[PDB]
């Protein structure tokens, strides 16, 4: 049960996945499952994709009815900020772990 | 602004701090600030300490009116689980980062 711990990082993982190429909810979910986040279900990814759309971080396209997501410039900018935040937070938590 | 990302890990960082020796809210807060989580304020630590008390993870002592916190056996058990969760979640997020 990693939900609470993973919650605050999950939007970024999704942005990272969408960055690699045009994709869609089902495939994002399976990619997160394949990574080892087996408890991540489609509805969790759906909700994230909605948040990313309202923040205007992704370009959308109805293709052959499915929405295809890729990153726009804001999205790439935002993904960069996420990883800088991740690197900082994780390094400091590991500095703390390092003493037990 | 690391609050959302740090939120799901902050209770564990506190448990880790209390584990090292008997301590109290102000000192825990300053320890987190000194680590680099400068936006962590006392009220955030207070709220966490309350959660840890209701989960019965800490022994409390009114000493010379301040409450002194140390870990009981449940608390040590729980801290161990937190770090196992942290190691898993962070390793998988870093596996993902490793491809950009």
């Amino acid at each position: 049960n990693l939900t609470e711990m993973l919650k605050g990082s999950l939007e970024g993982c999704v942005l990272e996945i969408i960055s690699r190429r045009e994709t869609y909810g089902y495939e994002i979910t399976r990619h997160l499952n394949d990574l080892g986040f087996t408890e991540v279900v489609e509805g969790t990814v759906y909700t994230i994709l909605v948040r990313l759309e309202k923040k205007k971080l992704v370009n959308i396209e109805k293709k052959p009815p499915r929405k295809f997501y890729s990153l726009n410039e804001a999205g790439r900018q935002e993904l960069e900020l996420f990883w800088k935040k991740w690197d900082f937070v994780s390094s400091k938590i590991n500095v703390l772990k390092s003493s037990n």
